[PDB]
């Protein structure tokens, strides 16, 4: 049973974020990858990894987590060391004496302003070399020095990244092995014919935002003089015949020279965000040169203090015959008409159109019907209404790279996202002349309307509907009923009316749904309903009811809601978290559907739990009671369930295990008793006729009496290595003084 | 130094002993105490032994005992050896009967929220001096309880009785034989269908009659609700209120009335407050004779009389409302209608003293705003919650049919005429939204999801607004002339407008703030501010108070960015600054130095500070209150006197201090209040118990530290004794964590 790391065989040591002060000397000799990131290690030497001949990969990022002193040659003994991560270590230099066998090296986020032959030039086997984010913004730092030719002997080098450093010029003498070159925010005004002359394997070039566009910069920003654009020689991309990805975001471009692409038949992604291209978008000569381009991003090229009626799309857009996705965030314009998008209407594989954050007031939705293959129409964040460093160095810096539309919703077919607009009611013609929509986001439109069953009738086949974060008035039992095919309904965060006792709250419409699988009513502050107190569906499988008031619905002096979920006959998953529950009436619990496999009652205030009621739940596999105020467990749990597979009990107040407990239920694989009040686990808790089938048991955060008693448990652990127990460095002694703070595992008996 | 209670002087002498986990009435109460609060403890028995030595007790509260975070067993005559007892509170103890042997001296008795179903002479009759008697909420809703048996003439003895509450019990009949001493009588939700001419004859002095909730209106009830068969309205006899000439307040809410007998009011022309909510009175409102019997009426509530499911065009208001010359306040919630025109409120236009008109929750889509001008004296126009566009659920001491909080927050209303349009759908302010308004001094537009770019002209029609609530919207701050038309503006709330602030790519312009000559208070909380456009500093010569909690100073003041290092400095007149919840782990020295030197008050609570530069307090010579609660501080400076002469309150609750520096708590004279509760202190040594020079130290909080209880403490325990003028609250909760013997008990309760 490994300590202090958790070790797995596929053979890896997860030893991260564990409060270590030096490399542990108890690390298995079999290990090949070792992750010590986010620890407190302050020194590395030849002694540090002396045990571990077979080390292939070492991760030392973010040490000490709140300088890392590395010796000359400290790693030289490691002969299979292929990969080395030293990010966020405040290194003043590239450590000396690094082993010849390295293929990956990351020195991101340090204080290295000098890139030397001494340090690098003998590392011939390097595939990827990461040096970014060492001098940037108003960080107090020197300009970056790059010894002439230092990269010349890296003849296997495929990736080199020097971004967010002050370079001023493309370093010379780059090896032609290069696949990817990252030079973003490197302060490089001018690119010349020589700079990339013999790099005929390059697939990725990144030159954003040298000559950045600084208006409204979310970071310290310094433009080229004037507001000049980056200056790229006419012949700078001549021999770049393999380029797939070109990033020119925030280089203040106004013209785009078509001839840059003369020899670029494979260009697939072209990123031009945060430039000044409104002219070029209206007039795009360069579009001719890109009939194989899949992704084009012209986001944020708005002219500040200009908000024209219409977007102006060149006819030459019609040449982009391979375009799957077009991104136009932040063009900023008032009105979208059908004629405005003519030039895109014939693009055979144009699948995604993204118009977020354009402050668009009026759209002509029939526009979208005259398109071949549109799967995702993204219009979030407009003005449609009724008719310890700030930035992640491993992410894109000019856009978010989450999916535009949740996968679970887009899987269903064509999607239209109108979220974060001001559609405060859906008129009779809001959705007229739309394509046949299967997935529809209307979240956060502050919609207050009474839905009656005709509002979604120009688009009857929506299968997934996001209605979250509105203020809907549920005063009609035929609401949403036109959507026969509906499978998923999100009504979370619509509490506005639900809070008000005296208005009507009608939830009857749930039942008129043949195929409805998942319903989310979370955070609606439900405490009263009108007429029909019960939820009912023959199909529903999942109901989330967290963030409501079951404490009030099931108050002792009220009987009306005692069967509120019983009519959910098919139900397997039910979430009752965050309902301020101090106790559930035995009858209301017994009225929970017998079909359940998954029950969550976490983050309430439960003081007792009638375990004996688990007799009526024969399919029940997971029971989650984390974050309540529980004091004890039944001493005969197998009398009550035969199905329970996971039991979650973190953050309760259990101080004692019943005799026999955890040899009680054969079916239990995962038992979680973290952050409770156990001082020991008596010999009696361990006696057993049945061999256990328990594979994971969590005990961290309990106040263990570390003295002679716990020996019997230590043996049990030793005599049950199949039972995994994570966070051993956090299964800690509270007593006594001597053992205070140490893992219960590190004491002699 | 009293234990376990807090004994105060206020003349009186009262002991607060509530919510203290007490299993039994403590015997360590100082035997000269007037009033004892023992509520919310875990006390299980009272006997004549409980209070033996406490003669001069005039008051005991034992509410919610034994209040599991079964019942309170009380023996007969337990209280009798207490001669002076006046007021006794035994609310919410699960009592099965009124206890026997109550002192004759009692004026006030409360038995609210119990299981007492039988009223008896053996309990009540011998209590001659009773002014007030509270027996409500023993049998209601779907509780398992028996009907409520009132022994005949059980109240007839109590000739001094002013107030009797029997509400929320099944009575069925208003008990006969009531003393004529009664001023106020409460029989709400008592199941009393019929009121005879004989039920209130004896009672010539009634100021208050509560008959609400009898034959309740049950549609959409938020409680269990049994209508009367029919469902009939309550039946009140023509001559039921014949002898009730002294009556001031009448509550007939939720009695399913459809018609009101005009002559119910013949002999009460001093009726002041008429509560008629949750009935069926839409007809009576359109044509109502009873409206001419209320010449001295001040408050009329006709809320929630909508007919399901009418959504009529208009409200129909009888011409007879105009004979309500004394009316100060008309509440008309939940009538539910679509439109309001001027001609709809004519009968109200001529009333001299009508200051408040409440139309909340009427799903109103349109309003002719000009109609609020042929009014004389409107100070409050409450239109919140409409559709304008461009372990017992209920508090037994509150009104049950309405919230009683002020309609408009007082700080706002004191400025003058108020107009609350909160919770509507005004998602932009059009150019004519506010024409024909009076001179609005206080305007609430909260929660309208206003997403507009305010540009200096949207409030031209009501330019004298001094308190502007724009919280909970999604304002787009893309114009530096936003709001500048409101010259006189004094308070601006823009909390919870983080929608566009979240989005880095759009502009965020906060420049307008400097254009206000009298702006005193500005609230920018929970806007999630982390980036601003062109101008990076907030500026005002006026501003006294800036609330900036729930924003992102951790980003603004990031180490790799200089731009916002003087963000607050141009707030030259500032005294109160709130920087809480900004996710700060450190504050750059230059940034802290750049806070206004006029600050008397600074909160940096609920951030994540591991270190604080105490030396920097030398630049803040007026600073009286520094609040560093809810952070991760690991030590104090041992040199505090060196950095401040001015500091009175220091709040360090919830940190990780584990050693008090040497000579602390006597460094500074000005320091009255030090809060070190819930830290990691195991001991305090004499080092900090110099106690050199003179200190104004007055309160010192230490509850929640893990004190290790051995001789090492003795010095400090001695120190407590030697300075009693230093108040140390919650001694109960100043607990030993160590060692085993002393676990769980106060530090005060030890010895050699
Ligand atoms: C200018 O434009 C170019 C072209 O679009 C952008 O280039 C991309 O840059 C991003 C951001 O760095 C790159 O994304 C990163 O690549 C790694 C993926 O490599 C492969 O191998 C991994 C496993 O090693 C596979 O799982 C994966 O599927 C890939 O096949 C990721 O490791 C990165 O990390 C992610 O996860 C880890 C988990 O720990 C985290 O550390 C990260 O935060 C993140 O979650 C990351 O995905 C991307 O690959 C680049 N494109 C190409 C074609 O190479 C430029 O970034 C852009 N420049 C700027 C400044 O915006
Ligand atoms: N360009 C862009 N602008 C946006 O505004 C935007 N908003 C969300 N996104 C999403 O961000 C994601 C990242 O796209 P991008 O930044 S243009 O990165 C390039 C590449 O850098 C990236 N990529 C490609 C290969 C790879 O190995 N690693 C990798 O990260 O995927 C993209 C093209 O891949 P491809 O070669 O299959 S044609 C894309 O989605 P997925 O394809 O689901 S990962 C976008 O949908 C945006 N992308
Ligand atoms: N009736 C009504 N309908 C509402 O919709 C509403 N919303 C808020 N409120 C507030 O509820 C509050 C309570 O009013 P109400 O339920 S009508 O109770 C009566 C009385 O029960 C109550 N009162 C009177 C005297 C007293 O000593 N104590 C006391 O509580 O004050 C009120 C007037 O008495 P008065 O003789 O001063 S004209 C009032 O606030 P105040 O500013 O205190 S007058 C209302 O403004 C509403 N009241
Ligand atoms: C029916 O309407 C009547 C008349 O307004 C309501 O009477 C009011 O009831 C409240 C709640 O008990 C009283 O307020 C309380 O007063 C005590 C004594 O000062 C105070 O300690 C509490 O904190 C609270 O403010 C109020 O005084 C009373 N009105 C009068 C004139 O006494 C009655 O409650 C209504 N019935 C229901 C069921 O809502
Ligand atoms: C509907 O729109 C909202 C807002 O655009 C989406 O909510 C975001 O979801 C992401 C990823 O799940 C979260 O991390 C963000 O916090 C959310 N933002 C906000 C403002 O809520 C939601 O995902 C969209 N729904 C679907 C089905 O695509
Ligand atoms: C409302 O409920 C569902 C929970 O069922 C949420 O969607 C699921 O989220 C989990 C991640 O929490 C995914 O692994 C599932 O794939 C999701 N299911 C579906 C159908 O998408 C949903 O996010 C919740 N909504 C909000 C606003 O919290
Ligand atoms: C403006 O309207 C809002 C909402 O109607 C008021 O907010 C309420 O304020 C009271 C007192 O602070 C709170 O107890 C309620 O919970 C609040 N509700 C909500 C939804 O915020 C606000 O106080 C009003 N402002 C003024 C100046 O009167
Ligand atoms: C915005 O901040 C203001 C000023 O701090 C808050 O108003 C005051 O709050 C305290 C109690 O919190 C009162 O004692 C003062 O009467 C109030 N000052 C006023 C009204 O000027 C206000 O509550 C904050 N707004 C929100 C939504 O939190
Ligand atoms: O019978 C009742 C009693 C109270 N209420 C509502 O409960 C709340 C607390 O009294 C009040 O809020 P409202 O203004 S929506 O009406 C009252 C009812 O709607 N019906
Ligand atoms: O120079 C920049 C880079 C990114 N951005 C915005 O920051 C976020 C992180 O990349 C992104 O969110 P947006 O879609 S508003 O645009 C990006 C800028 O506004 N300016
Ligand atoms: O938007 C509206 C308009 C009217 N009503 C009415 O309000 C009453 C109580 O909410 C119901 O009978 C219903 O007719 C609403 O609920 N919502
Ligand atoms: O509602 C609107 C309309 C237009 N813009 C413009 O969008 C750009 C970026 O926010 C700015 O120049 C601003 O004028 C807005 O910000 N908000
Ligand atoms: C029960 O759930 C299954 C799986 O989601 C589903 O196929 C079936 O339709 C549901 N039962 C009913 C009666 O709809
Ligand atoms: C400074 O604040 C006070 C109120 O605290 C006020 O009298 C004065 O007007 C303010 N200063 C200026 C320049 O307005």
């Amino acid at each position: 049973r490994s300590y202090p790391c958790d070790e797995k065989k596929q053979v890896i040591a997860e030893c991260s974020n564990r409060r270590l002060q030096e490399v542990p000397q108890t690390v298995g000799k079999y290990v090949t990858e070792l992750d010590l990131s986010d620890n407190f290690i302050t020194h590395i030497t030849n002694e540090s990894f002396q045990g571990l001949q077979n080390l292939t990969k070492i991760n030392l990022n973010h040490n000490p987590n709140v300088g890392l002193n590395i010796t000359d040659g400290a790693f030289l003994n490691l002969k299979n060391l292929r990969e080395l991560l030293l990010e966020d270590n405040q290194l003043p230099q590239i450590p000396s004496g690094l082993p010849e066998s390295l293929t990956e090296l990351s020195l991101i986020q340090n204080n290295i302003y000098n890139i030397t032959k001494e340090g690098i030039s003998r590392l011939i086997n390097l595939k990827n070399l990461y040096l970014a984010w060492n001098c940037y913004f108003n960080k107090v730092c020197e300009k970056t020095n790059i010894e002439d030719g230092v990269f010349e002997t890296l003849t296997n080098l495929e990736l080199l990244s020097l971004s967010f450093n002050s370079l001023s010029h493309v370093p010379p003498k780059l090896p032609s092995s290069l696949r990817k070159l990252f030079l973003s925010n490197t302060q490089i005004k001018y690119i010349s014919e020589e700079d990339f002359k013999g790099l005929i394997n390059l697939t990725l070039l990144d030159l954003s935002g040298n000559c950045p566009r600084c208006f409204n910069a979310p970071f310290p920003c310094v433009p080229c003089d004037g507001g000049a654009s980056i200056n790229i020689d006419r012949f700078a991309f001549q021999n770049l015949t393999q380029l797939r990805y070109l990033n020119l975001s925030s280089t203040s471009l106004r013209k785009i020279n078509a001839a840059w692409f003369k020899n670029m038949p494979h260009l697939k992604v072209l990123d031009l965000e945060f430039n000044y291209l409104v002219g070029e978008i209206a007039s795009g000569a360069f579009l001719t040169m890109l009939p194989r381009l899949e992704i084009l991003d012209l986001s944020f090229n708005y002219i500040k203090g200009s908000y024209p009626q219409h977007i102006n799309i060149s006819r030459n857009f019609s040449k982009l015959l391979s375009l799957r996705a077009l991104h136009l965030r932040g063009y900023v314009f008032q009105e979208l008409r059908e004629d405005d998008f003519q030039p895109l209407m014939q693009l055979p594989n144009l699948s995604t159109i993204n118009l977020g954050i354009n402050f668009i007031k009026q759209i002509d939705f029939k526009l979208f019907q005259n398109f071949s293959n549109l799967e995702i129409i993204y219009l979030s964040e407009n003005r449609i209404s009724p008719l310890d460093f700030e930035f992640d160095p491993h992410s894109n810096f000019y856009h978010f790279t989450r999916p535009l539309i949740k996968p679970q919703c887009a899987a269903y077919g064509k999607a239209l996202d109108l979220s974060l607009n001001s559609i405060f009611f859906i008129g009779p013609n809001q959705f007229e002349n739309l394509p046949d929509i299967a997935c529809l986001n209307l979240s956060a439109n502050s919609n207050a309307q009474v839905l009656s069953g005709t509002e979604f009738s120009a688009i009857p086949h929506v299968k997934y509907l996001d209605l979250t974060n509105n203020r809907l008035d549920f005063d009609n039992a035929s609401a949403l009923t036109e959507l026969s095919d509906l499978e998923v309904l999100d009504l979370s965060y619509n509490s506005h009316y639900f809070r008000i006792a005296g208005v009507t709250h009608h939830l009857e419409f749930i039942q008129n749904f043949t195929n409805l699988k998942v319903l989310n009513l979370s955070h609606n502050n439900i405490y009263t309903l009108t007429d029909k107190y019960n939820l009912e569906s023959k199909s529903l499988v999942e109901l989330v009811f967290s963030g409501n008031r079951l404490d009030i619905l099931w108050n002792d002096d009220d009987n009306r809601y005692i069967s509120i979920f019983k009519g959910l006959k098919n139900l397997t998953r039910l979430d009752l978290s965050l309902n301020r529950l101090k106790h559930i009436p035995n009858e209301a619990f017994l009225n929970l559907p017998a079909s359940l496999t998954e029950l969550h009652i976490n983050d309430n205030m439960l003081k007792f739990f009638n375990w004996t009621l688990l007799q009526q739940f024969p399919r029940l596999e997971l029971l989650d009671l984390r974050g309540n105020k529980l004091l004890f467990l039944t001493d005969s749990l197998s009398d009550f369930t035969s199905s329970l597979r996971t039991l979650l009990l973190s953050h309760n107040r259990i101080s004692h295990l019943p005799s026999g407990f955890l040899s009680e239920v054969s079916s239990l694989k995962h038992l979680d008793l973290s952050s409770n009040l156990l001082k020991t686990i008596n010999k009696s808790a361990l006696e057993t006729k049945t061999t256990t089938k328990l594979s994971m048991l969590e005990l961290h955060g309990n106040p263990f009496e570390c003295t002679c008693d716990i020996g019997d448990f230590r043996r049990w652990m030793d005599e049950h290595l199949n039972v995994k127990i994570p966070r051993l460095v956090d299964v800690i002694c509270a007593s006594p003084g001597d053992q205070r703070g140490k893992s219960i595992v590190s004491l002699e008996l």
